[PDB]
């Protein structure tokens, strides 16, 4: 029942309820003549919402805000981007113009600026060292170490046992490396083990792209990363 890359035209966004007050958002983009899905998260925060990641571009992100107001009807007051790539920050300008306070680590803000990408306004402190965690409203933010990117964060929703791995975690159907231009392949397995150690009770694990599953997605990602390392 999770929407697949094939059922979502580029420009539209779907919401999927994972648990009480926790949704993923799913959008698509075309690259090199193929179509790719991308996930983010929405977490209820009293009578407001916390958004995790944009919907991969300005147009998709405007559609995301429209779909949230239609389906949920609570204001998105804050957004966190989990690393500096466009599937995470592309759409930050749309969020900002809509009155959403945008956040990322100082590492992410720096890398976004270097890349010429959109830059979240606010800096998240306390996430500079591997293993660092901070509470941000209804979620915990965790910096596991370098993996898919040097700045990648993961997000845990303790009330729902939902772990949002972002692009540091691959879906099961992905058996080859994705975009690894900015990755730390040498550290990625160690960073994954920090995630496993910190969130062993997670019941629902969401990758940056593709289908959710359980904690098996972590060892799966390590397997794929190690195979790529040995290519
Ligand atoms: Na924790
Ligand atoms: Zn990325
Ligand atoms: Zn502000
Ligand atoms: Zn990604």
């Amino acid at each position: 029942e999770y929407p697949t890359v094939s059922e979502i035209p580029v420009g539209e966004v779907r919401l999927y309820q994972i648990a009480d007050g926790v949704w993923s958002h799913i959008a698509t983009q075309s690259f090199d003549g193929a179509v790719y899905p991308s996930n983010g998260l929405i977490v209820r925060d009293g009578d407001e919402l916390l958004l995790i990641d944009t919907a991969w571009g300005a147009k998709n992100t405007a559609a995301l805000l429209a779909e949230i107001e239609k389906q949920i009807g609570l204001p998105v007051t804050r957004a966190v981007s989990t690393h500096f790539h466009d599937d995470r920050v592309g759409g930050v300008d749309v969020l900002r113009a809509a009155g959403v306070a945008t956040y990322a680590s100082p590492s992410t803000r720096r890398l976004a600026e270097v890349e010429g990408n959109e830059i979240p306004t606010h800096s998240l402190e306390g996430l500079s060292s591997s293993g660092d965690a901070v509470r941000f409203g209804p979620v915990e933010l965790f910096y596991p170490g370098a993996a898919h990117s040097t700045d990648n964060l993961v997000v845990y929703v303790p009330s729902a046992s939902v772990l949002y791995g972002g692009c540091a975690i691959y879906e099961l159907s992905r058996t080859s490396a994705g975009n690894v231009a900015d990755a730390d392949l040498a550290e990625w397995p160690t960073s994954i083990e920090r995630i496993q150690q910190h969130y062993p009770e997670a019941q629902f694990v969401i990758p940056g792209h593709g289908l959710p599953g359980g904690l098996d997605l972590l060892k799966h990602t390590t397997n794929v990363v190690k195979a790529h390392t040995n290519r």
